[PDB]
């Protein structure tokens, strides 16, 4: 997939987002069944990687082109993007407290880390990609082709800086 089908790669990047929310759902056992080893320390860096650079890129896709453009031609979706806005804001609190438990780990390998901020984490996002996908497939129908190309070439230049 390519930002020429801007819509399928902000599918792809929900792909990523949920691979990396089922390490971190698995992250409590797997630490109490076998410490804070080599490959505890090597997942928590990828997910810290993709959360701290990542989706905050996805983010902006979102709220700087996808949503505007989707409102244009399904403003019944007003009220869902608003909230889906408020949530990215949860989003964030919920990654900064997982990060703050993934440096006490990287500090303190015996550290026994709150698994609240692990489920809480993996809830905020399953529940906020539960309401925006269908938004997506509304982008689909609704949005002209020519309209999402642009949109693309926008969200393409973003990852160069
Ligand atoms: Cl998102
Ligand atoms: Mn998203
Ligand atoms: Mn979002």
């Amino acid at each position: 997939v390519t930002f020429a089908e801007p819509i399928e790669m902000l599918y792809a990047c929900h792909g990523k987002v949920r691979r990396f929310c089922g390490q971190v759902a698995m992250l409590s056992d797997y630490i109490a069944e076998n410490g804070c080893n080599q490959i505890v320390l090597q997942t928590i860096r990828q997910i810290a990687q993709y959360f701290n650079v990542a989706a905050p890129l996805h983010h902006e896709d979102e709220e700087e082109n996808f949503f505007p453009l989707l409102l244009q031609y399904a403003p019944q979706a007003q009220e869902s993007v608003d909230e889906l806005l408020r949530q990215h804001i949860g989003l964030h609190d919920n990654w900064a407290a997982v990060s703050a438990e993934f440096a006490k780990l990287e500090a303190d390998n015996a550290y026994v880390p709150d698994e609240e901020a692990f489920k809480r984490f993996v809830a905020g996002y399953d529940v906020h990609l539960a309401i925006e996908e269908p938004l997506f497939d509304m982008g689909n129908t609704f949005i002209p082709k020519e309209k999402l190309t642009e949109i693309g070439e926008i969200m393409a230049a973003r990852r160069r800086k």
